[PDB]
């Protein structure tokens, strides 16, 4: 009803595992217009890990260059600097066309030249490319958005109601609280 527990039970996975694609159009809603993963953050206790990955199956070639993007985000701890600007740069004003123009929403949000491709380049940030798609592949990640908790629960938000949008955030929340304590 509000969730699914998967017949194939993940270990090692963060408490709560987000996928996202900024080339999908709900997952601009989760993040721009309802605050998902903000609301979850508030309402888990004070320590509880969230993981937040990009998924490639969408998008091209600008798929992949994305999730690379995402790595250099995740390796640099500048995801609250960037994920606004690319959401808009990809799916507003669909200005973002290639990986240079990606480094373009880096640049503008403060991030040095040298140090995003430093960072674009370097194998840390290789191996982070390797976790995102590792664990979607545990999960036979089918589809974004989605929110897998301690590798056994798949958020299900066709149940939940869609004509209140707080409504729908706690109800969201509140699953994932309780899915977090089970």
């Amino acid at each position: 009803k509000q969730y699914t527990t998967l017949e194939k039970p993940v270990a090692g996975a963060p408490q709560v595992l987000e996928f996202f694609s900024f080339f999908c159009p709900h997952c601009y809603q989760f993040e721009e217009v309802l605050h998902i993963s903000d609301n979850v953050k508030k309402k888990l206790p004070e320590g509880v890990k969230m993981t937040k990955y990009h998924v490639n199956f969408m998008g091209g070639d600008l798929g992949k260059d994305l999730t690379q993007a995402w790595a250099v985000a995740m390796a640099l701890g500048v995801e609250d600097k960037v994920t606004v600007p690319l959401f808009e740069g990809v799916q507003k004003t669909q200005t973002i066309r290639s990986a240079s123009d990606i480094r373009d929403v880096f640049i503008n949000a403060g991030i040095k030249g040298e140090e995003y491709d430093a960072a674009w380049n370097s194998f840390v940030v290789k191996s982070l490319v390797a976790q995102q798609e590792k664990a979607a592949a545990d999960v036979q990640l089918r589809g974004v958005p989605a929110m897998f908790v301690n590798g056994k629960y798949q958020l299900n938000p066709q149940g939940m109601d869609t004509s209140n949008m707080d409504v729908f955030v706690q109800q969201y929340a509140d699953t994932v609280k309780y899915l977090s304590e089970k």
